[PDB]
């Protein structure tokens, strides 16, 4: 089924690469890897798990492992781009502890394919 156009490899304009597996039944599975320059927790994997649907995606990763705690987590809501060069298109929300309660902060990551 679809699944198969998901799964493998991806990274975004600011080098972060997830792998994740697409299952037909609508999850998502992986590891991310961060490396947003200035970002916490860049480099070791963090679990990825979120849920697609026809065009739609999305995921979570929460960023804390036995390596690194940055007391937050990102939330991203993406759509899926087909063939050649397939493409996610994403707009996240990073909530994280701020002092007097949680914040969160929004942006934008563009996933490419891994050939
Ligand atoms: O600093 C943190 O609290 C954890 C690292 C968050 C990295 C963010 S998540 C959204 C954006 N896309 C990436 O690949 N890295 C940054
Ligand atoms: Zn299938
Ligand atoms: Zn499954
Ligand atoms: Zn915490």
């Amino acid at each position: 089924g679809a699944e198969a156009g998901i799964t493998g490899t991806w990274y975004n304009q600011s080098g972060s690469t997830f792998t994740v597996t697409a299952g037909a039944d609508g999850n998502l599975t992986g590891q991310y890897e961060n490396r947003a320059q200035g970002t916490g927790c860049q480099n070791s994997p963090y679990t990825l798990t979120g849920r697609y649907n026809g065009t739609k995606l999305e995921w979570r990763v929460e960023w804390n492992n036995s390596t690194e705690n940055c007391h937050s987590r990102t939330e991203w809501r993406g759509q899926y781009q087909g063939g050649a060069e397939a493409r996610i298109n994403t707009q996240w929300n990073l909530t994280y502890e701020g002092g007097s309660g949680p914040a969160t902060e929004q942006g934008q990551d563009t996933f490419t394919k891994v050939k």
